């Protein structure tokens, strides 16, 4: 699959993280990301495609090495992390034909797992409107440990 780049935006208490909405498949709440173009740099992209989801430029906060990069069945997707963006800034994306909504959550309530269906003992994972943002929240929970404290 082709790589894709976006950011992790906190605000300035580094409580909140900010998640946007789709539609269908992407119906869910996920971090602002998309897919790489042809001969485009990763640092470009991620704020190309969260400037199209938000309306927010991260070109001037962007740090080189202050990222998590996961891959999930073969494919790499890589969120730059931005602190300190105030909670009173206006998103609004490019098209709402793509994005329905952009909110604030906190870190420390968001899930780090999906839950099972062992009281219906029944094999798989419940649906969770957070999927794909739950791959990132241990890793970047561990990555602000580590870099504030
Ligand atoms: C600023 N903000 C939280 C939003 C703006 C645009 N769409 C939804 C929410």
């Amino acid at each position: 699959g082709v790589p894709t780049y976006g950011a992790i935006i906190l605000d300035e208490t580094l409580e909140n993280v900010l998640l946007v909405q789709g539609y269908l498949a992407k119906s869910g709440w996920g971090f602002p990301k998309g897919k790489v173009n042809k001969e485009e740099a990763p640092h470009d992209c991620a704020a190309r495609e969260v400037f199209e989801e938000t309306g927010f430029d991260i070109k001037d906060y962007i740090c080189k090495d202050d990222y998590i990069e996961l891959r999930i069945n073969d494919q790499l997707a890589r969120l730059y992390i931005i602190p300190g963006i105030p909670k009173d800034t206006k998103f609004n994306p490019k098209t709402r034909r793509e994005i329905r909504n952009i909110e604030w959550f906190s870190i420390e309530k968001l899930p780090c797992h999906r839950n099972d269906m062992t009281p219906k003992s029944k094999l798989g994972l419940a649906p969770n409107k957070f999927f794909m943002a739950i791959p990132f929240i241990r890793p970047l929970r561990d990555w602000l440990s580590r870099r504030f404290g």
